[PDB]
């Protein structure tokens, strides 16, 4: 429905300097941040409407490109921490977690991916490669990054 694009095209002006930043993955608090990354997670089909991220949306994902019985570990662990924190924070806390875990390296690659594929740059079974890597950084060089 609405693309991360669409997301960066609310960001108040404080963020929008810094949205090589955030596209780096890079933590800023919010609630600022915290309303745009839930944006983006909700972009990406990551989160539920509160925000509470989405088990079953990451597992064979992630699993696809590292397998790793970590993985399943992590999504417990920060499902169960963005549960605890408000509906305004929470899918910002899940999307934190998840970078601080083991699972960062490969959250990160998924997300990329989920990023390209729902703007229709890369096709759906498009997977982590070296062309890959370049299409994204063309991609956030056209946005300045």
């Amino acid at each position: 429905m609405e693309t991360v694009q669409d997301c960066e095209n609310k960001l108040p002006p404080s963020l929008k300097s810094r949205l090589c930043e955030i596209r780096r993955y890079e933590i800023i608090e919010g609630p600022e941040m915290d309303k745009h990354i839930h944006c983006v997670m909700r972009a990406l089909d990551f989160v539920y409407e509160d925000g509470r991220g989405d088990y079953h949306k990451l597992y064979d994902p992630l699993n696809i490109i590292e397998l790793d019985k970590r993985h399943d570990v992590n999504l417990e662990k920060c499902i169960g921490e963005c549960v605890q924190v408000p509906t305004s924070e929470r899918a910002h806390v899940f999307y934190k977690c998840l970078l601080k875990s083991t699972t960062g390296r490969t959250f990160k690659k998924v997300f990329d991916l989920m990023e390209l594929k729902k703007a229709g740059k890369v096709p759906q079974h498009q997977r982590y490669t070296a062309e890959f890597v370049q299409i994204m950084k063309d991609y956030d060089k056209a946005l300045n990054c």
